[PDB]
C-alpha cells in the first residue's frame, strides 16, 4: 500500500492513511478534485465552505493575494460583496458581488480610485460629476462642512462662486474662502 503524495499519469494524487485516493477534498493547502487530481492554476468552488478558492501553479491555495481582479482573503476565500484591507499595500478595497474589485467608482459613502484603492483623507476629482470631493480620515465623503478653506456642499460637491454654510461665507470660483479679517 501507499500513502501521501504520488504523481501518476501527469497529475498529483494524495493517498490517505488507508492507501485510498482522496477526492473532492482538501489535503493541507491543496485541493483534490473529483477524479483525485490535484487542482492547479484554477478556480474551485467549495460547497462546504461556501466559497471560491484559487489554487496556484504549485497547487497551494492563494491567500492575502490578488488573482486577476479577484482577492483571496487570509483564509483563502475569494472576497465577494465586501470590504477588505490589504496590509501589504496598506489599502482598503471593495470587491463587488461578482468578485472583481470596484474602481473609479463610489461604493456607498466611499470612493475607489483607479487601481481600486479606497480614497482616505484626500481630495478626489469625480470625472462624471465634474467636481471635487473630499474623503475624510475613515474614507467617508465630507458634506455640509469645511475642509480647510473649501466647503463641501450637502451632496459632497466642492462649492464654487457661491455663498455657503448658512449663507455666511463666500467662496470664489476657485472654491477658496479668501480669509481677510480686520
Ligand atoms: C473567479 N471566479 C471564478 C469567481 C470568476 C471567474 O471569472
Ligand atoms: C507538493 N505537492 C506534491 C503536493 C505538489 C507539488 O506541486
Ligand atoms: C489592481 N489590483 C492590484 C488591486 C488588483 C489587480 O490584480
Ligand atoms: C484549507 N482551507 C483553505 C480550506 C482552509 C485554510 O487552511
Ligand atoms: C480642493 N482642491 C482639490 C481644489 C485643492 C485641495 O487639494
Ligand atoms: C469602512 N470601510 C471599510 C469602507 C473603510 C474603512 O473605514
Ligand atoms: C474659516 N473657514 C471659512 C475656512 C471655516 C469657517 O468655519
Ligand atoms: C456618494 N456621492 C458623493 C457620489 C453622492 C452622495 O450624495
Amino acid at each position: 500500500t501507499t500513502s501521501g503524495w504520488v504523481k501518476q499519469d501527469g497529475a498529483w494524487y494524495y493517498f490517505d492513511g488507508n492507501g485510498n485516493l482522496v477526492k473532492n477534498a482538501w489535503q493541507g493547502s491543496y485541493y483534490l478534485k473529483a477524479d483525485g487530481k490535484m487542482a492547479q492554476s484554477e478556480w474551485i468552488y467549495d460547497s462546504s465552505y461556501q466559497a471560491w478558492y484559487y489554487l496556484k501553479s504549485d497547487g497551494s491555495y492563494a491567500k492575502n493575494a490578488w488573482q486577476g481582479a479577484y482577492y483571496l482573503k487570509s483564509n483563502g476565500k475569494m472576497a465577494q460583496g465586501e470590504w477588505v484591507y490589504d496590509s501589504s499595500y496598506q489599502a482598503w478595497y471593495y470587491l463587488k458581488s461578482d468578485g472583481s474589485y470596484a474602481r473609479n467608482a463610489w461604493q456607498g459613502n466611499y470612493y475607489l480610485k483607479s487601481d481600486g484603492k479606497m480614497a482616505k483623507g484626500e481630495w478626489v476629482y469625480d470625472a462624471t460629476y465634474q467636481a471635487w470631493y473630499y474623503l475624510t480620515s475613515d474614507g467617508s465623503y465630507a458634506y455640509s462642512t469645511w475642509q480647510g478653506n473649501y466647503y463641501l456642499k450637502s451632496d459632497g460637491k466642492m462649492a464654487v462662486n457661491e455663498w455657503v454654510d448658512g449663507g455666511r461665507y463666500y467662496v470664489g470660483a476657485d472654491g477658496v474662502w479668501k480669509e481677510v479679517q480686520a
